[PDB]
């Protein structure tokens, strides 16, 4: 049942992958390991295939190994980055050392695609649209992507968009002021946030909140949004937290129809909804979904949600070999989407 591997260098690397992977070519690196572009030749499909590297070399190393292929064995969706195939040419468990994922090849992200422009509210409609609709089902897992950025939406040429977690091979601008600040309890919609920070953008082709620093970042949300009125202060449990916003100046929320000129009206009543300053009163990704934005590309009956998702592994402390063999059995127990 085991396929035939191959060995090919690259980039100093020795690449060891089942014969089917044809045409290695070498995209990126980083610190996370190396990906190439390959012609899958199962399935026609230009895939990327990563090597991880040092995936067992500690037991932080191991444990985020583990991390990372269990989330994405776990999301399954079309607006989510998820897992064609992993592999490693180890033949046992005492063998094991490498580990490669592989996926739909990527060839473009939300920037490059947008390239600073102004989009047509249509095509504003349907990117935002696919994101939310990947976040509903992410949120579904009880799962925070906590890092919703242009750079973090794979967007092929049909427009076609999946969310990811770590790029291809600032980031403060699409941050919750919530964040922001160190309020130390915030919710889901942290990422509707830099969704509408996203959605804006696209819009009027500018940056939303394009801070120099942490403190001009928030000096900029809090012009548009107001400082927290008398119901959100009271959520604050920390004196200096709300000695910090009395001290800072008081400005009244702007009207977003004031601040979108031309937009869709609709476009501007969902930024409204998405860029409330209490996350509390922030509309989640399914209710975005419902709003009448949309009209022309919901459909509740094919917007699903995620199995629950077992997050237990991270409240424990095992042993390098005990994460080693718990990613060893997820990578055999691996099975292809149909
Ligand atoms: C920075 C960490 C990354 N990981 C992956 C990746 C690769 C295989 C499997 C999985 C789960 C993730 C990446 C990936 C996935 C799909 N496509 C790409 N494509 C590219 O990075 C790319 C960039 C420019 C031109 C052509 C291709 C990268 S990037």
């Amino acid at each position: 049942e085991r396929p035939t591997f191959y060995r090919q260098e690259l980039n100093k690397t020795i690449w060891e992958v089942p014969e089917r992977y044809q045409n290695l070519s070498p995209v990126g690196s980083g610190a996370y390991g190396s990906v190439c572009a390959a012609f899958d030749t199962k399935t026609g499909l230009r895939v990327a295939v990563k090597k991880l590297s040092r995936p067992f070399q500690s037991i932080i190393h191991a444990k985020r190994t583990y991390r990372e292929l269990r989330l994405l064995k776990h999301m399954k969706h079309e607006n989510v980055i998820g897992l064609l195939d992993v592999f490693t040419p180890a033949r046992s468990l005492e063998e094991f050392n490498d580990v490669y994922l592989v996926t739909h090849l990527m060839g473009a992200d939300l920037n490059n695609i947008v390239k600073s422009q102004k989009l047509t509210d249509d095509h504003v409609q349907f990117l935002i649209y696919q994101i939310l609709r990947g976040l509903k089902y992410i949120h579904s897992a009880d799962i925070i992507h906590r890092d919703l950025k242009p750079s973090n939406l794979a967007v092929n040429e049909d427009s076609e968009l999946k969310i990811l977690d770590f790029g291809l091979a600032a980031t403060r601008w699409y941050r919750a002021p919530e964040i922001m600040l160190n309020w130390m309890h915030y919710n889901q919609t942290v990422d509707i946030w830099s969704v509408g920070c996203i959605m804006a953008e696209l819009l009027t082709g500018r940056t939303l909140f394009p801070g120099t620093d942490h403190i001009d970042q928030l000096k900029l949300i809090l012009r548009l949004v107001g400082t927290p009125g008398a119901e959100l202060l009271k959520k604050i449990s920390s004196e200096s937290a709300r000695n910090y916003i009395q001290s800072l100046t008081q400005m009244p929320k702007m009207n977003f129809a004031n601040v979108f000129i031309g937009a869709n009206p609709l476009a501007v009543d969902l930024l409204e909804k998405m860029l409330v300053l209490d996350s509390d009163k922030r509309i989640t990704a399914a209710q975005a979904l419902a709003h009448a934005y949309f009209a022309q590309y919901h459909d509740p009956d094919d917007e699903p949600v995620a199995d629950p998702y077992d997050q237990s592994f991270e409240s424990r402390d095992l042993l390098i070999d005990e994460w080693k063999s718990l990613t060893y059995d997820e990578v055999i127990s691996f099975v292809p989407p149909p």
